[PDB]
């Protein structure tokens, strides 16, 4: 398993636009348009984004192009901030993965913000982070998702995704 791989399965594909967890407008692989409740809000971003007029609409190959795109956002975000960088550089490949999910997920900012749960990762302290990391919306909003990067996290395993 590799970080695509993970993402795919935690964010499914959509070739038009739907409506994220929180009900805002989003296409792809979990890529976000627009927190507007307009859709010609979204339309917009969405043609701004792709570089055409799609009316909405996506291919697959253009999906996998924004998702690369935000992948890469996510570990540039990641590189660039002084609370997660350290952290991350801390942890093996596959925990790695898990942080670079909840990146993808919530946003630099968002993560950064889990400052006890950070000293727990860099300390290795895997079940004592595990449990503070469940003490949030995140958790409660979308749990079964949260497990998965929770054990990732508690085992350095893919065992919640196999
Ligand atoms: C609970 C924080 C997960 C994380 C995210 C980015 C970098 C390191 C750790
Ligand atoms: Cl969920």
């Amino acid at each position: 398993m590799n970080i695509f791989e993970m993402l795919r399965i935690d964010e499914g594909l959509r070739l038009k636009i739907y409506k994220d967890t929180e009900g805002y407008y989003t296409i792809g692989i979990g890529h976000l348009l627009t927190k507007s409740p307009s859709l010609n809000a979204a339309k917009s971003e969405l043609d701004k984004a792709i570089g055409r007029n799609c009316n909405g609409v996506i291919t697959k190959d253009e999906a996998e192009k924004l998702f690369n795109q935000d992948v890469d956002a996510a570990v540039r975000g990641i590189l660039r901030n002084a609370k997660l960088k350290p952290v991350y550089d801390s942890l093996d490949a596959v925990r790695r993965c898990a942080a670079i999910n909840m990146v993808f997920q919530m946003g630099e900012t968002g993560v950064a913000g889990f400052t006890n749960s950070l000293r727990m990762l860099q300390q290795k302290r895997w079940d004592e982070a595990a449990v503070n990391l469940a003490k949030s919306r995140w958790y409660n909003q979308t749990p079964n998702r949260a497990k998965r990067v929770i054990t990732t996290f508690r085992t350095g395993t893919w065992d919640a995704y196999k």
